[PDB]
Parts: C-alpha cells; sequence; structure tokens
C-alpha cells in the first residue's frame, strides 16, 4: 500500500509526505513515534500524530509511564496505533539541545530491526536539533527491516535525496 517513494537502499525508501496523513491511507501494521522519555507528545511528529488520535494516544501513554516509568534514551515501547496503524512504536532518539549523547541515535534505530515493515519519520531531526543527513546516514547503516521514511519540508526532503 506505500505509493510514490524514492528507492535508497535495498531496504530503505523516503518520500516528500505528512506522515499523519501517509498513516490514514495506509493504515501500516506499524507507525514510528519521534517520543521523548516521558511520552509527552507537545510538538512535532508527536504532537501531530497524537493530535490525530483526538488525544487518545496522550492518555494510553500517560497509563504507561504511571505504570512502568520513563523510557531510556535510545530506548522504545510498541502501543496501540489507534486510527492511524494497528501499533505506535515510539522510539526515542537522542535529543542534541538537551546535551543527549548523539551516539545514542544508532541505538535508538536499533529498535526497527524488531518489526518487519514501518512507516517512520527521521529521529533526532527538528527540534532535537541532530544533523538530518547524520540521521539518515545513521538510518541506512543500522536498519535491515523495511523502513518508509516520510520528510514533512519539501526542501529537506530535496537535500536528503541529493547528498545521499
Ligand atoms: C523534521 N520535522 C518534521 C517531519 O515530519 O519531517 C516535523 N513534522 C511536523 O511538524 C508535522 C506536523 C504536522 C503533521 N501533520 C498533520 O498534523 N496532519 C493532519 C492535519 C492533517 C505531520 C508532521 C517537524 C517539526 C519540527 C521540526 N522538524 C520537523
Amino acid at each position: 500500500s506505500f505509493s510514490g517513494y524514492l528507492k535508497l537502499t535495498d531496504n530503505v525508501y523516503i518520500k516528500n509526505a505528512d506522515i499523519v496523513e501517509e498513516a490514514k491511507k495506509v493504515k501500516p501494521t506499524v507507525v514510528v513515534n519521534a517520543a521523548n522519555v516521558y511520552l509527552k507528545h507537545g510538538g512535532g511528529v508527536a504532537g501531530a500524530l497524537n493530535k490525530a488520535t483526538n488525544n487518545a494516544m496522550q492518555v494510553e501513554s500517560d497509563d504507561y509511564i504511571a505504570t512502568n516509568g520513563p523510557l531510556k534514551v535510545g530506548g522504545s515501547c510498541v502501543l496501540s496505533g489507534h486510527n492511524l496503524a494497528k501499533h505506535c512504536l515510539h522510539v526515542v532518539g537522542p535529543n542534541v539541545n538537551k546535551g543527549e549523547d548523539i551516539q545514542l541515535l544508532k541505538s535508538a534505530y536499533e529498535n526497527f530491526n524488531q518489526h518487519e515493515v514501518l512507516l517512520a519519520p527521521l529521529l533526532s531531526a527538528g527540534i532535537f536539533g541532530a544533523d538530518p543527513i547524520h540521521s539518515l546516514r545513521v538510518c541506512v547503516d543500522t536498519v535491515r527491516t523495511n523502513v518508509y521514511l516520510a520528510v514533512f519540508d519539501k526542501n529537506l526532503y530535496d537535500k536528503l535525496v541529493s547528498s545521499f
């Protein structure tokens, strides 16, 4: 059901798309959220995915944190995908704007290997402060399963594809 994606490697594909609209169209088995350790979905991809679930993702996340405590930077948890997907894999990449170690980005992408196919954003990009070209390079060199990347900004998408 994924269509209009450029092929980067044997297993990594990319599209200039709104990940919420892409999830509603495809209804994948797994959509990846670019989460923080507290699962507080305020801005960026996290806020957009939560808003499309009418806040059901945040209510479910708050119960998960109340039971288990916060995630590790580089870690993940599988929760419901609500109206967007069967499941949502909440992955925490390092937030470079908070002094988190960039080496944890490879650990964050290793979580994708537990799932055969994923619709995902670039981790640690945007408001997390890491270089998006570096995030795409770590993705290609780490993920072995089929990943379909959705990049919202047209100019960033063109730069990622021309510099790859
Ligand atoms: C790299 N990046 C990305 C990205 O998705 O590539 C961000 N992504 C976003 O802000 C983002 C915002 C909105 C949506 N869609 C909807 O809300 N769609 C429903 C109305 C119909 C998806 C995503 C980002 C926000 C800060 C900084 N960098 C960002």
